[PDB]
């Protein structure tokens, strides 16, 4: 049965996670809960929330935490002997399977690769960069920058095609550590925290602010990219075993309309067909060949004329898994084929009674005998900053019409 | 015809060994110098048409700048022209070696955009090296990648247990020195490692800082720390890495007597299934990433039987110019019926003077037996010294030459 729900990277960002739990499972967060949550996740599940525990930390779950004997006691209190558990941990790092070991639980998968600390590896944007240029996976023209005279050439090298470059962090896990630079008097960066003018005259002023921004004493790459504008983008989520990479789900990242903040995931992606599927497939097998074990996930995009591009990938919990795990559990396995869900991130937080209360008084409150409505994953999350939100219909226009009256009943924080 | 690149000279002639490489109407690059007359010696002792061979010197490394500097382009573009027949023998698959092919008109180096996303940048650190070990399944001695001071200390507690020997390593770092053993015994040896230290518990906060600042860099924020073990044998294999395939070219025994490297044996003695099959299953990996080239795989055998691999090198081995002179010589499958060795001590002495030696030892290199040695460096930073290659059809025999050649030639001590 049980498992242990363990996502190392009055705030409830992390209560989200409890859709994953089942008779048994335990949910560590470093943050708090709304009380009555786990009570209605079971409800709305069927499964016993008595047998559910909260353990709460009073920090992030950091390498230090998981290795804190305090806190290895608390989990073991649940585990006892280890029999009949698992860690399941958003980031497979050294200490997470240091964890399994010290918990006897069942041993994580790869075990050996995250004591090398393998996927610090792979979650990097260089090392994404050279593997796909490697095995021939389609990838934008780009360098991997180890300075910032080589920041200088490669903007002057990579601003002709469009007009715009982006440069990227190193490492981490979204569109803040970007920064965008635009030919145009404009700035459209979906995934950037700003945009920078281009100056052929001041291009070492520019490659130093790009450097010095973006850098540290652990990160001394800079990826620095041509930047396309996307008709479609879309992201494609895998679990992978000893056995095989499965495809989980495809989706999609809605952003506002320099800096477009994210707003959200709708999935059911418009981008499975075989020039993205196929090579996407082709450079998963390749990082489930090199050790891999556990979700990892690739973005890409669509242009206009239908060339296909990606741009990263992350060995860890796509923002999306959860969407995607209750979306299954639900609806079933084959929801894809005749289900939508989107999420707001954007509701005016408030506490777990009011919220249902408006999805009832908007009428859209998710109702297990139709399949359709919205479920609540945070009544207070620094996701987007506000209460988060999933929606299901078997019909897409009918779910932008619940959105709306999400919006206007529950508000929306602008 | 093709550009030989390995990638000031205080009169030393290291990459001059890399003429061994050449054939008719063939280019060779070097930093340091070259004494006049080993070029045709070498075409001589090839046979192939010495005057076909173009030498063009630079006065400094062959660096990145150097390769994207548009007047040492232009020097070879002399011999290139539109570049047709042309192609580049690089020594380190770098983004400015595959824009030079570019540049050039030559033919596309192999691996291209892996190149230019400096792939081969990643492949040589040993954090790599251990993270693609773990996971993929090859055998790998117990060891942190180590992150921080802190980390280093307890990764030399926890790994000094199984043999009383640890090895920390410089992520980047060029054979040893840039590896420093640590060991609870005074007479536990090393070979090849930079410094011997000391472990004492009471002094480990000391020992894990300093450590951590000797072998780190700006670019450099990774230590390996390596439980050591005491080797039965040693080894590594070469590879050739294309398309299509991943052809297995020698391997070769690194010799030592901490313990200085004094050259290498070839046949190893460690060609069997146990070591050649893992290795090839993690070649096969590297070039499923993308690498296209040389590549080579380190490894021991303990007494008990187990294999242990310790890194991998995408960039020529030291010991691929003697390979590749063996095969000149003697054939493709010599290895069966051959032995080799290199001396890389010898007394420096001018080309002359050195086969003048050779041919007092009695064992100047005679195609007529397939026996005897040849000159690869008069002057080298490799011992450092003079290095010779030497060939025997009996063991025991190139033995013997080995020891004619110290009398007669002298080496350092």
């Amino acid at each position: 049965m049980p498992k242990i729900i363990l996502p190392n990277f009055s705030t409830d960002t992390t209560a989200r996670f409890l859709w994953h739990a089942e008779d048994g499972d335990v949910l560590v967060i470093p943050d708090t809960v709304d009380p009555d949550f786990p009570g209605y996740v079971a409800d709305t599940l069927g499964i016993d929330g008595t047998s559910v525990h909260v353990e709460r930390t009073q920090t992030p779950l950091s390498e230090a935490v998981l290795q804190d004997p305090e806190f290895i006691d608390r989990l073991a209190a649940h585990t006892g002997t280890g029999a009949g558990w698992s860690l399941f941990p958003c980031v497979s790092t050294r200490a997470a399977a240091q964890l399994t070991r010290k918990l006897n639980v069942a041993a994580l998968d790869g075990y050996e690769f995250a004591m090398q600390n393998g996927i610090d590896l792979l979650n990097m944007k260089s090392t994404f960069r050279r593997l796909a240029a490697g095995l021939g996976t389609p990838l934008t023209d780009g360098v991997v920058a180890r300075g910032p005279a080589e920041v200088r050439s490669a903007i002057q090298e990579l601003i002709a095609e469009t007009g715009m470059v982006i440069a990227k962090q190193d490492r981490s896990g979204g569109g803040h550590g970007n920064i965008g630079i635009s030919t145009s008097p404009e700035s459209s960066f979906p995934g950037t925290r700003e945009v920078l003018a281009y100056a052929n005259d001041q291009l070492d002023t520019l490659a130093d602010t790009l450097w010095s921004q973006l850098t540290d004493t652990q990160n001394q790459f800079i990826t620095v990219e041509t930047y396309h504008r996307a008709d479609q983008r879309f992201f494609f989520e895998y679990h992978l075993d000893g056995d095989r990479a499965r495809f989980l789900h495809s989706s999609i990242l809605k952003y506002e309309q320099g800096s477009a903040k994210w707003i959200g995931l709708d999935s059911p992606s418009r981008s499975e067909f075989e020039a993205t599927l196929k090579p996407a497939e082709e450079f998963i097998e390749m990082i489930r060949t090199i050790g891999y074990r556990g979700y990892v996930n690739i973005d890409g995009i669509v242009l206009d004329d239908g060339r296909v591009f990606f741009h990263e990938i992350n060995a860890r919990w796509s923002g999306g898994l959860i969407y995607h795990t209750v979306a299954e559990r639900l609806l079933g396995h084959d929801y894809a084929r005749n289900n939508f869900f989107s999420s707001i991130l954007n509701v005016v937080p408030a506490g777990l009674a009011d919220l249902l209360r408006s999805l009832e008084r908007a009428g859209v409150r998710y109702d297990k005998d139709s399949g359709e409505g919205a479920v609540v994953l945070g009544c207070n999350s620094d996701l987007g900053p506000g209460a988060e939100l999933l929606v299901f219909s078997k019909d897409w226009d009918r779910l932008t019409a619940m959105k709306d009256e999400i919006a206007t009943t529950a508000g929306t924080l602008s």
